[PDB]
């Protein structure tokens, strides 16, 4: 397996509640920054071609500034071709685009829905902000500051028969992921964990209803449960592969420990599916047209 595309969720801590999240805060570790970027020397050498940094709420790490400097040594230092972030949207100051816009390919916001009692319902912040209005003014700082935008959606049971057409337009992204809302044991499932994400849940043919109510959004790119289970190469804060085939995330040993080529044995991923989902597209800014 050769890390071609590989998400870093390098904290677990976080700032909203969403109900269904598969990624909780089940530690307060993070990397010393130098160790950090080891890590990812080692990557770039084993063929890393894309770093998303996730969580948790990467925003929150030492104010930004640890995101920051990741951002710019994979970019600057590493020169890998696509460094993108996926994040919550609520920490973004345009001061972080001044200092490391230049450096990040992708910016993906987070947005299950446009309506404000919807996303109290499932826990995405605590209705101070104006939310479509912080999502529209994330995407003009990604436009003066020549930064790709994406957004991403879990659809779930509170917003499975939402119409996001004409919003998801209005935001002109790049790339718009769907998501059916997943459950993965230790995280949102069963009794270790900090989430319940059952009542969330929707079938496959109510995702399909979904996907076909927009199909006249030609970014759109959706990943079933089945699509999503097993498609990602998952870094823990610890560096550790997770293996999400059990549906738990079982962790490998640290690359920063074993190595990349031994951890990675047991990540149990699947490229062909990784392949299929669209995981391989065209990623470096500097190669598209904003
Ligand atoms: O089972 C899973 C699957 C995915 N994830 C995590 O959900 C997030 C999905 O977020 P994205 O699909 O946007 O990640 P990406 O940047 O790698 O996507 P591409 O645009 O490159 O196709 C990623 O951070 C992934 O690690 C899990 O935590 N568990
Ligand atoms: N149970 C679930 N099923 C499918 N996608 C989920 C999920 N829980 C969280 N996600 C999605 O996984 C991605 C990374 S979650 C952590 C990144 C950041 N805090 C954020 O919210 O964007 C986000 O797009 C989030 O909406
Ligand atoms: S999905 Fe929600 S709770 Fe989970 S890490 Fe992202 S913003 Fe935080
Ligand atoms: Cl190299
Ligand atoms: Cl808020
Ligand atoms: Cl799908």
């Amino acid at each position: 397996t050769t890390p071609v595309s590989v998400n870093y969720h390098f904290t677990r801590q976080c700032n909203y509640k969403c109900g269904f999240c598969f990624h909780t805060a089940k530690t307060s570790f993070v990397l010393p920054l130098e160790e950090a970027k080891r890590g990812l020397l080692l990557l770039k050498q084993a063929g890393l071609e894309k770093i998303n940094f996730s969580g948790g709420e990467p925003f929150l790490q030492d104010r930004g500034e640890y995101l920051g400097k990741l951002v710019r040594f994979c970019k600057e230092e590493l020169a890998l071709p696509s460094v993108s972030i996926v994040s919550n949207g609520s920490l973004i100051r345009e001061r972080w685009f001044k200092d490391y816009g230049e450096y990040l390919d992708i910016l993906a916001i987070s947005c299950d829905s446009f309506d404000e009692q919807v996303n109290a319902l499932i826990g995405r912040g605590q209705g101070k902000k104006n939310h479509v209005e912080n999502l529209q003014k994330l995407r003009r700082w990604c436009r003066d500051y020549k930064v790709a935008f994406k957004i991403n959606s879990v659809i779930n049971r509170f917003n499975v028969d939402e119409d996001m057409n004409e919003h998801i337009k209005a935001l002109s992204p790049v790339r718009w992921k769907v998501f059916q809302c997943l459950l993965i044991e230790g995280e949102n499932s069963g009794a270790d964990a900090l989430r319940a994400a059952e009542r969330f849940l929707i079938s496959n043919e109510e995702f399909e209803t979904f996907l076909e109510r927009h199909k006249e959004v030609s970014c759109l790119v959706p990943e079933s449960n089945q699509k999503m289970k097993d498609s990602y190469l998952i870094l823990d804060e610890y560096m550790r592969f997770l293996n999400c085939t059990g549906g738990r995330k079982d962790p490998s040993k640290s690359i920063l420990d074993v190595g990349v080529e031994e951890a990675i044995k047991f990540s149990g991923f699947d490229e062909k599916m990784f392949l299929k989902r669209g995981g391989k597209y065209v990623w470096s800014k500097a190669d598209l047209k904003l």
